[PDB]
DNA sequence: CCGACCCGCATCAGC
DNA sequence: GCTGATGCGC
DNA sequence: GTCGG
């Protein structure tokens, strides 16, 4: 329930705009409309009712109308049956395959995972890993496994250097009972926004997590951001846990609070807070907040919320 | 009538 | 080789 | 696609 038909249609339309039309602002417009419609405490019986809502215009009104009177949207019906368009859309579910790679693959007749499999030579490293773990990466992670994951990360990080500080953020820090991946924020006293008194600070941590076979694969790795794969250890004759996505971001120790707000999310929440900062006359990123002027000061997450006239919403409530 | 719409890394284009 | 641009995911 | 200068 919950304007579910309209919200589902709009998200499907959003996905088509992103993956097939390569029209990112349309995708976002559909997502915004869907999220405002999902917040509406009433059942929409007309396109104009919907139109009174912020982010809903004439075209979405037109769609709600057809959908209400027919239970269907001809455009989506046609799109769903379209071999080329459905395949391009499907292939973007592989991590590392975006709209462009998906269209190039479908162009050459590569439309399915099996096509991908027998065409390894045509995949970059990221894409080969997205394909190897396609099922796993769409699996959800129970909070119980999350905590076993946090134990390992925190254990191994302090084993490299007791001065490190690791914080699991993302849906985890927001109390989610399941997560899509693990987001880890890392700080060390050597790395500060003013000087980098030690090198390899992120590398040593990844290496350690690799040595104890927690991290199994690398999708991207630079001085400040790791994107990869990890896996909880198993017991004797026990079904192996799924492989899971893990991201690690090394933030300067003096911008930890901007980091936590950033990596805690959500993504729709973030761009709803970022889109609010600009109208209060502020800029928000994972490092600072600025009027852009010098770095406005911070030592708490509520400090950011007051700046833009926002009442503190707890991590659990940032699930927008 | 039309422009705006919230950064790190891998790979590509090109000099 | 190198810079700069683009794709991708965040 | 939607909003607003
Ligand atoms: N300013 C932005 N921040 C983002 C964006 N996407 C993610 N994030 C921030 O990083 C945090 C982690 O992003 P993820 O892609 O892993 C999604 P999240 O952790 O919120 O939930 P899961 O599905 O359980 O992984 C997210 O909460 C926030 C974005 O597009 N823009
Ligand atoms: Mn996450
Ligand atoms: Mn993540
Ligand atoms: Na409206
Ligand atoms: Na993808």
């Amino acid at each position: 329930t919950l304007n579910g038909g309209i919200t589902d249609m709009l998200t499907e339309l959003a996905n088509f705009e992103k993956n097939v039309s390569q029209a990112i602002h349309k995708y976002n417009a559909y997502r915004k409309a869907a999220s405002v419609i999902a917040k509406y405490p009433h059942k929409i019986k007309s396109g104009a009712e919907a139109k009174k809502l912020p982010g809903v215009g004439t075209k979405i009104a037109e769609k709600i109308d057809e959908f209400l009177a027919t239970g269907k949207l001809r455009k989506l019906e046609k799109i769903r049956q379209d071999d080329t368009s459905s395949s391009i859309n499907f292939l973007t579910r592989v991590s590392g395959i975006g709209p462009s790679a998906a269209r190039k693959f479908v162009d050459e007749g590569i439309k399915t995972l099996e096509d991908l499999r027998k065409n390894e030579d045509k995949l970059n490293h990221h894409q080969r890993i997205g394909l190897k773990y396609f099922g796993d990466f769409e699996k959800r992670i129970p909070r119980e496994e999350m905590l076993q994951m946090q134990d390992i990360v925190l254990n191994e990080v302090k084993k490299v250097d007791s001065e490190y500080i690791a914080t699991v953020c993302g849906s985890f820090r927001r109390g989610a009972e399941s997560s899509g991946d693990m987001d880890v924020l890392l700080t060390h006293p050597s790395f500060t926004s003013e000087s980098t008194k030690q090198p390899k600070l992120l590398h040593q941590v990844v290496e350690q997590l690799q040595k104890v076979h927690f991290i199994t694969d690398t999708l991207s790795k630079g001085e400040t951001k790791f994107m990869g794969v990890c896996q909880l250890p198993s017991k004797n004759d026990e079904k192996e846990y799924p492989h899971r996505r893990i991201d690690i971001r090394l933030i300067p120790k003096d911008q930890y609070y901007c980091g936590v707000l950033y990596f805690t999310g959500s993504d729709i929440f973030n761009k709803n807070m970022r889109a609010h900062a600009l109208e209060k006359g502020f800029t928000i990123n994972e490092y600072t907040i600025r009027p852009a002027g010098e770095p406005l000061p911070v030592d708490s997450e509520k400090d950011i919320f007051d700046y833009i006239q926002w009442k503190y919403r707890e991590p659990k409530d940032r699930s927008e």
